């Protein structure tokens, strides 16, 4: 059901390695819908090319838009199963320090702080 659970460990290395050849300027990400999501929608996909020179703000500016959130939508955004920090890092910086050991870049978001 996850992508994890879809796709062998050596698949998303070898998927994560095509986006390198493929798409070298590209953080690659997964973002998923927590599994108690009541009231945000699914995206339209599981797999992102995020450009290396966006900061996590952008990225949340990014997928609401991409949801068609309203203003009073409450969303949450955890990197590799943790809160943010800081939401000013540059992708590029959080990807070196967050990435998963297949190289994707996790995502999980909820309407509630409380996953
Ligand atoms: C496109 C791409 O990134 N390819 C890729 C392929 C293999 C590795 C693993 N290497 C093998 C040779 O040296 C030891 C570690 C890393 C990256
Ligand atoms: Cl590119």
């Amino acid at each position: 059901k996850t992508f994890k659970q879809r796709r062998t460990f050596e698949q998303r290395v070898e998927d994560v390695r095509l986006i390198r050849e493929q798409h070298p300027t590209k953080i690659p990400v997964i973002i998923e819908r927590y599994k108690g999501e009541k009231q945000l929608p699914v995206l339209d996909k599981t797999k992102f090319l995020v450009p290396d020179h966006v900061n996590m703000s952008e990225l949340i500016k990014i997928i609401r838009r991409r949801l068609q959130l309203n203003a009073n939508q409450a969303f949450f955004l955890l990197v590799n199963g943790h809160s943010m920090v800081s939401v000013s890092t540059p992708i590029s910086e959080v990807y070196e320090s967050e990435k998963d050991e297949d190289g994707f870049l996790y995502m999980v978001y909820a309407s509630q702080e409380t996953f």
